[PDB]
């Protein structure tokens, strides 16, 4: 290694007055600058178009927080054309050199933090620390994968000697493949999928989510500081499914990398395994798609606790992640007092304007409100409202923490994702029901178990059947390394991020032996 | 290790009296076994079907070598049933109990060496050495992955640690899949395809190819009697599409591995990518779909050895390999000479009933016979015939050594998979050409280059696009362990097997953390 | 590694508002809750008897500190019982989840330092540091073993391989033991000594010393919070040799670990070396049992540096440590200004009661005060008393540092070990002679040189026979995991805590075979 041991980058909790001052500095210079207009960006230059696309302030929708250009078929193929020209040279490039460019690239994003953090805060509704951990998540992908890609370099696999004769092994990297990145973790998210691949050799056209195009330009313009090669990586925001359709059927595309809705990502699933006139090779498509993750207690919890770890794993960013815990998953030793306890907690959590470091801002979009609002009315013939369930006042879209009890385990809400800020509460008999119920849903990314009893733990560690698991703490907020992110079942193929196999998807290998 | 570390299994050569005597009594003992009827194997349990199916031998097609059950689709459901009932405690078997499971099936096999060749000598129409080397491979890949799975035991990940957390990271095995085999390695790719995923826990559903039903049913022989859980590996042998359709579409099927043509491998990675009704996961389809591989010679060659090794490449097993040298790519300055070279020695192979151990026995069937004479029927209207061109007199599916010259790069003998004994060979003016030609095709499995110079080696080594490459030497045979086995772009996903990698494809990854 | 590499608990010294503040508020905690009765832990439930065991403050004798069930012959059976109950399933708890149980009761431990750190203050008299030292070296022990035992893990054993075989080597632990803990480190030695054994496997029952059952009571609460499941853990206090006698001459108790005075070491260990009636197996007995440790001082060293670590190694906790420097060897040269010193600062120490943070509080008991006194008059009787040797005004056992001049090598004083503020001066020719002093006991644990010649600290290193030896610097505080402790000769088995060795003692090894 010719750098220090990999460390998560520090979240920062603004507790000192330092901090508060950076990040209203940091805030009123991107509102000094929502006038922007931001171009695609392709084989290394900025690319204008004549239609263009405006980034709204959830907390404020009639304010434009930028415009970017859009883009069309015409603009993808030529994505195409120069990631490939690029991938013809960037896939020679010592692993050292590119993964001395990630690091660059790292330094850049870590001194513009509190400017991107200020960003996600206006174009996204993140809080304070939800912003701030979404950046520091970002620049550790760059940082973990910088690292991790040495792990692959030339030749890096193991083989069985054969005598006068050299065998030898090695990867390579596939070639050109396209993102397509979320709305709720655009600087993290959109980031790790894009350098992950680009870091042992491939290039990549990226389609940033349509809510936050704006900060996904800012992300681009590090990576043009940093200087990857033109082609290496391309930015093409659009509206609709136009450019991604295109480019995930087009026979020219090696790679899908996809995180998003699970019907998306299905038909994403369902077109890479076709063969496009003139496509000469079976596409690869990773894809993670979401979750419906519980987090269960039992009678010998510390209830205090687990409430505090529920509500903020229910409703962190307003419940907007794959990651949420929606479903609160009781034994009736633990029923009352642990709902009460949250009810208490999820009560006095403040929404309004993200700016103004709420316990929740808005949700993202009029879009997500209305499908938010459309689970709720479902809720109401499902379960019990005993909490929030309705919408708040002003144009922002603010949605106050609600929560539904008595909910059937096979109740929509029960099992569709929400992606809002609601909580079911089930009841169950015991430990064993509480797996079977946790268990029973069409998929499996995140979960939790609040428990003193060892054997319950040890239990869920084997049967809970989820990705990532977490005991005694919050089922949100997977750290770059610590814990390899990804689901089993509906939750997407288990391209686990922040790890070392996810480098492994990008790479095909080689073997070369030489009879002296 | 607990173990000797891994070699590979000597491939007898039969040249001692002893190894002549030992394969002349298993010969004659499998052919007074002619007619014997195998059941299906499912939950442990060899079950008979009232249809049968029967396996002639390709050298003497009256003659019956034995017949089979015939599974349908109420034996693969019954036997899906089996294996996810077996998959619920076989995956709970600690990594070393499961790895000396595999060490004794190898061992098992081993004793039972000579009868296995000699039933691929009759019932395929392999040479004794290619019957030899085919079983020496089935046993490579058992101890091979039974050493490998250990790599992956729990808990495995590395992963990057959090202050007052323990945060662990571990595999496990995806569930209940089907592997769809080939004819042509009948014990080898047959038993590697079942053992890999069984090793790290999988439970399998097995269908072996139409004209190797004997063998496997052999095989499974040796996996009842090492004593593999009921349910834990399958035996299904069937007649057309329905088995294998059945298993590939249903929701219940995990993932699929498959080695075979490239017509049936598209369609099965299409169908694996799409949901059936009530499907809860993404499957994971593994395909391995041939190739047409060239030799490129140049004038700096050794060209007594370049055509030798051609020779075998291109003739082994009558040229029915994934691996074999359909091309011949020849620099202007090596034509000449290398041409009248390997055409010497093509015309003094010997071609007869395998048991005979000629040059070239038989081709498989006498649909593979059609199929062949075809492509040498299109080849007399794009090539110039030299050698060869005919089928041989007598009842078995002998088809001549074949050589066409003087082949277009694009012409359909110099593009299409024909899996049988015949030769394209092209010209061109340099290596540079000689590279280009042989990657302008839609595969990518081996490719070979006979030369002196390191300066072309090297390049080749960088830019002959190829899983497999080989260095003045035969360009089939790959060894487990030594050379992973896979290809590039319509050859298949580059599931390399014999290859450490090869397991890691079966497996999820689960990561568990507890906030002390 | 899934846990953060080991690191020792720091030790507070309370040199911050805040933690003069919480340990006020510990102590203040703690003798509101004198009245206390702490039952017997018996199979995963406190158990309470007919007859108490009355807890002294040494303090203040008069003032209880809390009562405790008092053990018989009955009790400890029913422990026995429990434990071996326990051993049947807790052996074959997963190494991993074994070690996350003593990971979890280390998180609550630290949790609860300040109130551990207080009861020590009250129940044994030590000062703050003295306390903080204790609770932070019984966290030590946890962490430390946490970690260890996972490096003896199915199957840990390096074995040659041998052809056709499997050769798997590996450990298991023991049964069910009991464990005789000292009262003068009655929380860190205490943990110690039961977590090692139970981490690997075996059950344990803990037989506190008479004038610390309330804090190893205090100890027992972290153990059942944790979750140790039922009859891994069993706590007897006891008054008198019955509980200790009855198990450790009992035929089912399978391993004894003890630390304490070589009176009853010398008996435990002969005992166990019989096979009593009934008995299946050889006892394994580990027994840690004090020390005459010599810190010599030769003319060429920092004769400040020397005194200020002397009169820590003596009269830290007032002297009660088998690690405690009860004799000081001096070279003629060094004779004359290293006494000035050690005098100077001796007479400046304070004395009084151990919750107003003296430098010495009183010794443990009216029995240890009576030994202490008596070794007083004979040490009248053998040197010259230079500096205190008299008991101080109080109820409390304060007895003030004592020093003994001119004291011959061969005295009972400067031979036996007096456990408490009592040190003798021995001067000697030269560092040889200071060796063959130090050398010259029954005993080998700690020992000490302060001196800047190279030459005699490396001589020292070779041939200053004690377990634990430290050049320039106190010789006492030996740390979990930096410095192995346990002794040669008299001193003990040569059991090293806080190292990788500890472990193995509990733990035997099987050797299985299989011939494919």
């Amino acid at each position: 290694m010719t750098v220090e041991p990999f460390r998560n980058e520090p979240i920062e909790t603004f507790q000192t007055e330092e901090a508060r001052r950076a990040m209203r500095e940091a805030l009123r210079r991107v509102r000094e600058e929502f006038g922007r207009h931001y171009p695609l960006y392709i084989g290394g230059e900025w690319v204008d178009t004549k239609e263009r696309m405006v980034s709204l302030n959830p907390s404020a929708p009639s304010e434009v927080v930028g415009t970017t250009a859009k883009a069309g078929k015409a603009e993808a193929e030529a994505a195409l054309e120069a990631a490939w020209k690029a991938f013809k040279t960037w896939k020679d490039w010592p692993q050292e050199d590119r993964s001395r460019l990630l690091l660059k690239a790292a330094a850049l994003m870590r001194r513009r933090k509190r400017e991107l953090e200020a960003t996600l805060v206006y174009e996204v509704g993140k809080n304070w620390v939800e912003a701030s951990a979404d950046v520091a998540e970002a620049i550790d992908f760059i940082e973990y994968y910088a690292r991790a890609a040495l792990r692959y370099r030339y030749p890096a696999v193991e083989v069985v000697p054969y005598p006068g004769e050299d065998n030898e092994s090695f990867y390579v990297p596939l070639g050109a493949g396209v993102v397509i990145a979320p709305w709720n973790f655009p600087v993290a998210i959109f980031t790790g999928m894009i350098v992950g691949p680009v870091a042992v050799g491939n290039t990549v056209i990226a389609k940033p989510a349509e809510d936050a195009v704006v900060v996904g330009a800012k992300v681009f313009e590090i990576f043009h500081e940093a200087g990857f090669p033109p082609g290496v990586v391309n930015f093409l925001p659009g509206v609709g499914e136009e450019v991604g359709a295109y480019l995930v059927e087009h026979p020219r595309i090696r790679f899908i990398n996809f995180t998003g809705s699970l019907e998306v990502g299905l038909k994403i699933y369902e077109a890479a395994g076709r063969l496009a006139p003139g496509q000469t090779w079976f596409k690869r498509a990773y894809v993670e798609t979401g979750g419906k993750n519980a987090i269960i207690v039992d009678e010998t919890a510390d209830f205090d606790l687990a409430a505090e770890g529920v509500v903020v794993s229910a409703y962190g960013f307003q419940g907007q992640k794959c990651s949420a815990a929606s479903r609160l998953i009781l034994t009736q030793g633990a029923y009352e007092p642990v709902l009460e306890r949250v009810l208490k907690r999820a009560e006095r959590l403040s929404v309004g304007p993200a700016e103004e470091n709420p316990d929740l801002g808005p949700v993202v979009s009029a879009e997500q409100e209305r499908k938010v609002l459309s689970y709720i009315e479902i809720g109401k013939n499902e379960g019990q409202l005993v909490l929030g369930g309705k919408r708040l006042e002003g144009e922002g879209y603010f949605i106050a923490p609600t929560v539904f009890t008595e909910v059937p385990p096979k109740a929509r809400i029960a099992q569709e994702e929400i992606f809002g800020p609601v909580l079911s509460v089930i009841r169950v008999k015991d430990f064993a029901e509480a797996l079977e119920v946790a268990n029973d849903t069409p998929y499996g990314l995140t979960g939790g178990v609040y428990s003193r009893k060892r054997e319950h733990l040890e239990w869920a560690r084997r049967e809970f059947h989820v990705g990532n698991l977490y005991f005694n703490r919050k089922i949100t907020g997977a750290l770059v390394g610590v814990q390899p992110f990804g689901g089993f079942k509906l939750s997407g193929t288990n391209a686990k991020t922040g790890a070392l196999d996810y480098l492994r998807l990008f790479l095909e290998m080689k073997a070369v032996a030489e009879r002296f």
